């Protein structure tokens, strides 16, 4: 049962009005259990943390009302066991960014980051591991290496659960990509979606309706899909990630995919097929990289067994 609010027609969904400290213990044990396992696989274990919007924009709640997305995330980042990995993205940002640019990160009618919030979330995600890993080297990422071109009047529609929302605006907004100079060149990509079906190439999956006028964040990026895999032979390394997301990550799949020699990217909200556990030794993964947005911190994406 969620709660929407609007003010000068931005679009803020469920903020953080209680403290969920009750909640992140109640789910806290799977992820000590799958740390564990996979500190004993000698599995790498990362957990980026996309700031969610009614985070980043709390200081468009109401002054009068205290919100705790903050400390509901600092509960969490305490509770994480010390060999998870996290990727601290709403600190970062805060850090090097007023409120007033980290707006310019978000869409205005929909509540997932945009395009350039997500890249600069991206090279933050793959700084970090870049500093930590030691079976991933990289070559550092630079905005330079890629193109951003952006189409400057589309209109976001908002969905979540089985609800659309829609902003009559005559401006609308910024709609961006950011592409490798030589295009994506992956090996291959299937990706199994909720009704069963296989689609291959990255095409088919990402920015299906970039020339929409008016779409969901879905359309110009991708759907949650119960299953996506991306094998890249050119990546300069033996990473076999395992991407466990919600759909912050959509906007970044392929340029997660492009850092890895095979990239598995899992909705555990989709994907019932195997267990992670033994999604992870079916599949050799060596390294394991949540994308969750920083609210969601507990509940029915935190079942891996
Ligand atoms: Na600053």
């Amino acid at each position: 049962n969620d709660i929407i609010l609007t003010d000068d027609k931005w679009l803020l969904k469920n903020p953080a009005w209680t403290k969920k400290y009750n909640e992140i213990e109640q789910s806290m044990p799977a992820i000590n259990d799958l740390s564990q396992f996979l500190k004993e696989q000698n599995v790498e274990f990362y957990f980026a943390l996309p700031p969610s919007k009614t985070n980043a924009l709390s200081f468009k709640l109401p002054s009068h009302i205290h919100t705790y997305a903050q400390e509901n995330l600092n509960y969490f980042l305490k509770k994480l066991p010390a060999d998870v990995k996290p990727i601290k993205l709403m600190e970062h940002f805060k850090q090097n960014y007023t409120n007033e640019e980290i707006q310019d990160m978000y869409f205005k009618t929909d509540h997932h980051w945009n395009m350039d919030g997500a890249f600069l979330g991206y090279q933050y995600i793959m700084n970090t591991i870049g500093q930590q890993s030691s079976i991933y080297k990289g070559k550092e990422i630079a905005a330079a290496d890629y193109t951003r071109t952006c189409a400057q009047n589309k209109h976001l529609v908002g969905s979540f659960n089985n609800q659309l929302y829609q902003l009559i605006d005559a401006n609308g907004e910024k709609l961006c990509y950011y592409t490798p100079k030589d295009g994506f060149n992956f090996t291959s990509v299937t990706a199994k979606d909720v009704q069963g079906t296989v689609h291959q190439n990255l095409d088919e999956i990402y920015g299906v309706e970039a020339a929409a006028d008016t779409t969901s964040y879905a359309g110009y990026y991708t759907d949650d899909y119960p299953e996506i895999v991306i094998e890249n032979n050119n990546a300069q390394n033996e990473v076999r990630a395992l991407v466990l997301k919600d759909s912050f990550a959509n906007a970044i799949v392929p340029h997660l995919a492009q850092s890895f020699k095979h990239t598995s990217i899992l909705d555990l909200r989709h994907y019932h097929e195997k267990d992670v556990y033994q999604y992870i030794q079916d599949n050799n993964i060596n390294m394991v990289l949540f994308v969750y947005s920083d609210s969601n911190l507990s509940g029915d994406m935190f079942k891996f067994k």
